[PDB]
């Protein structure tokens, strides 16, 4: 927290509103939805393109009052024309830059964008679910502008969903109807809306692609796992994340009481009494205290967030996760739709900011016991077997006699992203109709065009392709600028929106109409593959064996004596 990030961030924000106004037009339009008419408006881009914009389309009732912590309910429709010419608020969260809580409980909205409201053909529909660890994020165009994607003839939809304790509180007591995963059930309801309404915006309801980055990738994967969404969409893209990443789920049923007690609850550890208190609390109080819920023991054992997706303790009407995700892969409908997955070439660089805060973290690599997968480790991480397992990790990532910060961040690349990807691929290969999985590796490094996460990760001046660096080439954000058509950055925008649009359309990401792809033979992964091939996306596009594969096998070797748990 170095105070006046908040300044230029406030004055990049005084600019973003003038610019937003200047890029607005007077061309309003009305579209039909199953809940009533919505009025949208055309907007301009800095590349002199334009698109129709519908923001603040409700897909559920505002989950306020008695609806807090509950599964979403269908919204209440209207006669007349609803105003969708302005965005709604984001879900209640801590602003990662201003450090202050922002947003509203009234956040269950989606936005629809297209360059042509009346196309002559049904268009592929792309649905983006944002990341942010299930605790931050939004569909506001200052972070996720559609301006690049609307160069292509697609319909792009950006959803919101409840975050933090408001989205992911879970209580054991069956009588209370807070089984957990409200935020994922939000996504399910948004997907149902999209399926039933995208046609009114020129979309093909039989050709929908869901994609997401980070927590949005885990979300996309959860939407492919749950039987609640069966057949609602037809392709998935998992960008740096999936549902069996260790940060992507947690059993948090005991932490509601902790949150209550942090906020001033007086009384006993009792689900009913705890729920009653949490129902009454100011939303901004609960979200601000969320950062204090995890114990030192939990943090040591690499629990990243106190509330997130959870295995629900009993089954309700709108249950999304009845079993551990690894179990849900066994029968997942989404196993049998075309899928693309990928990661960046230095994911772990993202934890730069965390390291600067707590330098002593680097000494975790002395034994690496803390990064042994939790299901394998003992609670004190002092067991000799845990020490042995840790030594396998240590050999994969410690390059000198003493671990460095770079070693730590390389390790994080695998703990948080590459190893979970491996486990998923192998698990799914036992339960798939045979539909292809394509892998990419995003390896394009530039500091000439950036996005706000680079601030948060303090990555200005740091080199390598961190977690979230690829977002810059998919979405407009308030820190972006018009780049020369010949720049490597602009060409990367064209390649990324191009490949994603090609995959959305056909279920195959290859096209010789994409510059650089003229010699790419991009083949999906097979069960019989001992080495993964990926499209490596840099200044050149090249098919390579995943450079991370060696370290991936090294992680896998921790499961030599526990193969059932892999
Ligand atoms: B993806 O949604 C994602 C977000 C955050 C992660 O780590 C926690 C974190 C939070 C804030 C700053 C830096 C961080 F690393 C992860 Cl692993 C994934």
């Amino acid at each position: 927290v170095s105070l006046m990030e908040k300044l230029k961030w406030k004055i990049k924000c005084i600019e973003n509103k003038f610019l937003n106004y200047r890029l607005t037009t007077n061309e309003t339009v009305v579209a039909e939805t199953e809940y009533g008419k919505v009025k949208g408006v055309k907007r301009l881009t800095v590349y002199d393109d334009s698109y129709y914009s519908f923001e603040g389309i409700p897909y559920a009732q505002p989950p306020v009052g008695e609806l807090r912590f509950k599964a979403p309910q269908r919204p209440t429709p209207w006669a007349g024309v609803r105003d969708c010419c302005n965005h709604k608020d984001k879900s209640v969260q801590v602003d990662f830059i201003t450090g202050k809580v922002c947003g509203s409980e009234d956040c269950l909205y989606l936005s629809v964008y297209t360059n042509n409201l009346n196309p002559e053909t049904k268009r592929p529909v792309l649905v983006y679910i944002h990341g942010g660890g299930f605790i931050i994020g939004e569909n506001h165009r200052d972070m996720y502008g559609p301006d690049y994607f609307i160069k292509k003839d697609v319909v792009l939809i950006n959803i919101q969903y409840r975050l933090g304790a408001l989205g992911f509180l879970s209580l054991n007591s069956e009588d209370l109807n807070v089984p957990g995963n409200a935020g994922l059930k939000d996504q399910v309801m948004a997907l149902r809306w999209i399926k039933n309404n995208c046609a009114n915006f020129g979309g093909n309801p039989d050709n929908i692609t869901v994609f997401g980055e980070s927590a949005g990738a885990a979300s996309t994967h959860y939407m492919m796992l749950t039987e609640q969404t069966r057949g609602l969409f037809h392709r998935g893209i998992l960008m740096s994340g999936n549902a069996i990443c260790p940060w992507a789920n947690t059993q948090c049923q005991h932490r509601a009481f902790t949150l209550a007690k942090l906020a001033g609850y007086k009384g006993e550890d009792n689900d009913k009494d705890v729920l009653e208190f949490l129902m009454k609390a100011k939303p901004q109080d609960l979200i601000k205290l969320e950062e204090k819920v995890l114990t030192l023991e939990e943090r040591t054992n690499k629990v990243m967030f106190p509330f997130g997706p959870t295995v629900e303790p009993y089954q309700t009407a709108d249950c999304v996760l009845p079993k551990h995700p690894r179990e849900m892969v066994k029968t997942a409908w989404g196993n049998s739709i075309p899928t693309m997955m990928g990661n960046t070439s230095y994911e772990g660089l993202f934890f730069t900011s965390i390291l600067k805060q707590m330098p002593l973290l680097v000494k975790e690599l002395e034994t690496c016991v803390n990064f042994v997968p939790s299901e394998l480790a003992d609670a004190e991480r002092t067991a000799p077997e845990t020490l042995e397992m840790g030594a396998k990790i240590k050999k994969a990532h410690v390059t000198g006699e003493t671990p460095t910060a770079d070693n730590f961040m390389d390790l994080c690349s695998h703990f948080y992203f590459w190893f979970p990807m491996h486990r998923l691929l192998q698990l799914r290969f036992n339960h798939t109709s045979g539909t292809p999985v394509y892998l990419y590796r995003f390896d394009f490094d530039s500091e000439d065009l950036i996005n706000p996460y680079r601030i948060m990760r303090s990555g200005r001046g740091v080199k390598g392709v961190s977690h979230t660096d690829e977002l810059t080439y998919f979405f407009w954000n308030q820190l972006a600028k018009r780049m020369p058509k010949e720049s490597r950055e602009y060409k990367t925008i064209e390649r990324m929106t191009g490949i994603w649009t090609q995959f959305a359309t056909t279920g195959n990401p290859y096209s010789n109409e994409i510059e650089g792809m003229e010699n790419v033979s991009w083949d999906p992964i097979e069960k019989s593959d001992e080495v993964y091939k990926c499209l490596n996306i840099s200044d050149e596009l090249k098919m390579i064996d995943v450079p991370e594969m060696g370290k991936i096998k090294q992680w896998e070797s921790m499961f030599e004596k526990h193969r059932d748990l892999f």
